[PDB]
């Protein structure tokens, strides 16, 4: 499913992650636009092998399960596949993980580079939520 802006802004406000540790919900979906173009099947491989899946493109070396990356972990307990589906509860919830280990935001390095110190409220802005 490729989501509109404000209907991505929605669905990510009613799973939670509207200032999730301390990250407005401009930031969350400007971090989605530029990691998946808000495409949940949206899937790019690493350089080291590892894939990122989703809407937050969550990388299988630490945090979900794709049966083939080495030596990876699959600290969210599920398969990568789950983060690529419509419904984007099991992205949400390995986001408040991920953004909780220690890092912040700062683990997605599109949200790092592209929307760390931007107006990220511009992303949410006119959205009926
Ligand atoms: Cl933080
Ligand atoms: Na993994």
């Amino acid at each position: 499913k490729v989501f509109g802006r404000c209907e991505l802004a929605a669905a990510m406000k009613r799973h939670g992650l509207d200032n999730y540790r301390g990250y407005s919900l401009g930031n969350w979906v400007c971090a989605a636009k530029f990691e998946s173009n808000f495409n949940t099947q949206a899937t790019n491989r690493n350089t080291d092998g590892s894939t990122d899946y989703g809407i937050l493109q969550i990388n299988s070396r630490w945090w979900c399960n794709d049966g083939r990356t080495p030596g990876s972990r699959n600290l969210c307990n599920i398969p990568c596949s789950a983060l690529l589906s419509s419904d984007i509860t099991a992205s949400v919830n390995c986001a408040k993980k991920i953004v909780s280990d220690g890092n912040g935001m700062n683990a997605w390095v599109a949200w790092r580079n592209r929307c760390k110190g931007t107006d990220v409220q511009a992303w949410i802005r006119g959205c009926r939520l």
